[PDB]
């Protein structure tokens, strides 16, 4: 997610000194209110091309300097490159199609690509392959601890947490984490 929680998490967060907050939700309400409201990244949902395609540009026109677009369907992704949009999340399931979409993506000159995944054997291989950010979908406040620090010495310089639950996204703010992805 609601307008009012997703504003009342964005400003706790970053009256705790969160540096990067994305705001992700499928609803283009919410995501405005997120930039009006500072967030920095705006997480655009897996959605149709066309209407991928007229939310980035409005959200551009609107002002946001740093969208991301999410898709399992590398169409979407690659029709976002082409417009312009800064951050390609890449939600895959297989390894060997991960660094497969990853690899097209970035001989396509895709500079900023994010690999989501609750499987941290795909985020290493996103990683080793050279994926920009590593996206981590948390569950237990240890167990995404115990990931994002063994990320970290494995030399993942951008590391996100996502999570529906502001007690996680806390804790990856106090473990330093780069980017807390605020779930609607
Ligand atoms: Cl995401």
């Amino acid at each position: 997610m609601d307008v009012d929680e997703m504003l009342k998490q964005v400003e706790i967060l970053r009256r705790l000194g969160a540096k990067r907050i994305a705001v992700r939700s499928d609803d283009w309400r919410i995501l405005q209110e997120a930039l009006k409201k500072g967030g920095d990244i705006l997480i655009v949902d897996a959605t149709d091309v066309d209407e991928m395609l007229k939310q980035v540009e409005i959200l551009r026109r609107l002002g946001a300097k740093e969208i991301a677009v999410r898709s399992d369907d590398w169409r979407i992704l690659q029709e976002a490159l082409k417009k312009g949009g800064d951050i390609l999340i890449v939600d895959a399931t297989d390894v060997d199609e991960m660094l497969k979409q990853v690899e097209i993506l970035r001989r396509l000159g895709a500079k900023r690509i994010a690999v989501r995944s609750d499987d941290w054997r795909i985020l290493q291989e996103a990683l080793k392959k050279g994926g920009d950010i590593l996206i981590v979908d948390a569950t237990d406040v240890d167990e995404m601890l115990k990931q994002v620090e063994i990320l970290r010495r494995l030399g993942a310089k951008e590391i996100a947490v996502r999570s529906d639950d502001w007690r996680i996204l806390q804790e990856a703010l106090k473990k330093g984490g780069d980017i807390l992805i605020v779930d609607a």
